[PDB]
């Protein structure tokens, strides 16, 4: 865990000694700062960490952590280089997705002192709308956060190189091993049997770049911090009109409308439509989210960690061919206000035809009373919406 350092023979620029075993999330938040204090008195110029893992590992609360501890650095998220135009999939996962172009170029003017325009990437319209002006922060660290991050393409420009694996990326694959295991069968043997549906891109593409890695992260989940801080939900029947919402939240509020569509999966085997604990597919503007469905009903509360990481569509496809099947669909259409901290929105779904409020937040107090100034008290429905279709039969 001790964080040293040794000329690489390419240049004059110091480098981290390998650190062969894997690290904790909270050590490893330790040795990735560390290092980056010893490269930057060590090395001149632009100190720039590749940050690479699967989707669901970690790798985006590694950062927002980083950047809490010091917001002098800046934080490139590669996604932002891709072009929808050389794949005809929208799999975010595709590596061929990434302008390589654009970013060695951004990378190469940073570290000539010059300030760069970096991508910004919509993917609700799959396009690029625009630039965003960077210059390089004071800290002179800036971390390329991405699957990919660790390509050979990009590792002679790394200075550190950072890998992020586990998290809820394998917690999934150990939640379907406790749904589909067969007794007499090696846990390991299954594990990797999983890995290889769920994520069949994974072994091929991704986990070689990411042994690479001089900090290697493995990133435990804990199934109880979800509900240590997890999300109030008060859903309300009554008729709040989003004209209503505007003038009674403060403006502080940003307004804005989505069209969600999820897919709701239940595990292999006899649920007698009880039991059941549901995976659901969420699509909304351009992305695919697989959430877990872990729900306490405190009256009028509804309460849930909303544990949830971005998925390729291939990962439905896998669910199914290991036996999950399609409960139901439901598409909503949202009009949404957003406080950052608190949102009331009303949400239409067609199934039902029709229409709910619902304040949502991790400050339950917040929640509670934001729902109180609208009014909603003696209207509420403490059921998922799940869980309502399948009350309306
Ligand atoms: N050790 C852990 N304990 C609890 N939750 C964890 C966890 N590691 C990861 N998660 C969960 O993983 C989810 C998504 O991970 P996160 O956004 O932090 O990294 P990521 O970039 O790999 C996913 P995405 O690509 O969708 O942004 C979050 O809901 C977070 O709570
Ligand atoms: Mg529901
Ligand atoms: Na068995």
């Amino acid at each position: 865990d001790q964080v040293q350092l040794i000329k690489r023979k390419d240049s004059g620029r110091y480098e981290i000694v390998p650190i062969e075993d894997p690290l904790s999330f909270e050590k490893g938040f330790y040795a990735v700062i560390r290092a980056c204090q010893l490269l930057a008195q060590k090395n001149d110029g632009l100190i720039l960490v590749g940050l690479a893992g699967p989707s669901g590992a970690g790798k985006t609360i590694f950062t927002e952590k980083i950047l809490n501890f010091m917001p002098s650095i800046a934080i490139i998220n590669m996604d932002n280089y891709n072009d929808g135009t050389r794949v005809i999939d929208g799999n975010f996962d595709d590596p061929r997705l990434t302008d390589y172009d654009t970013l060695l170029d951004n990378i190469h003017g940073l570290r000539d002192g010059k300030p760069v325009q970096v991508p910004i990437y919509d993917f609700k319209s799959s396009s690029r709308i625009g630039y965003r002006t960077l210059e390089v922060p004071s800290s002179r660290i800036v971390i390329l956060e991405g699957i990919y991050a660790l390509s050979e393409k990009l590792r002679p420009l790394l200075d550190l190189r950072v890998s992020v694996t586990g998290g809820v990326h394998f917690d999934l694959v150990k939640r379907v091993l406790r749904d589909i295991q067969r007794a007499g069968q090696e846990p390991e043997e299954i594990i990797h049997q999983i890995s290889e549906t769920v994520y069949p891109m994974y072994k091929a593409f991704i986990e070689p770049d990411l042994k690479t890695a001089q900090i290697k992260i493995l990133n435990k989940f804990n199934p109880f911090s979800g509900f240590q801080n997890p999300t109030y939900i008060l859903k309300s029947s009554k008729a709040v009109t989003p004209e209503q919402m505007k003038a009674a939240l403060s403006e502080d509020f940003k307004e804005r409308t989505e069209e969600t569509y999820d897919i709701y999966l239940l595990p292999p085997g006899e649920d007698p439509e009880a039991c059941q604990s549901y995976l659901r597919m969420r699509n909304r503007d351009g992305k695919y989210n697989l959430m877990f469905e872990e729900w306490v009903t405190d009256r009028p509360f509804i309460i849930s960690p909303r544990i949830t990481f971005e998925v390729s569509v291939r990962l439905l496809g896998g669910l199914m061919a290991l036996g999950y099947t399609i409960a139901t669909i439901l598409k909503r259409k949202s009009h949404i206000f957003d406080d950052d901290k608190v949102i009331v929105k009303t949400d239409w779904l067609e199934q039902l035809n029709r229409t709910y409020v619902q304040v949502q937040g991790k400050d339950r107090t917040f929640v509670k009373n934001v729902a109180d100034q609208l009014g909603l008290e003696g209207s509420y429905v403490p059921h998922t919406y799940i869980e309502q279709i399948q009350l309306e039969r």
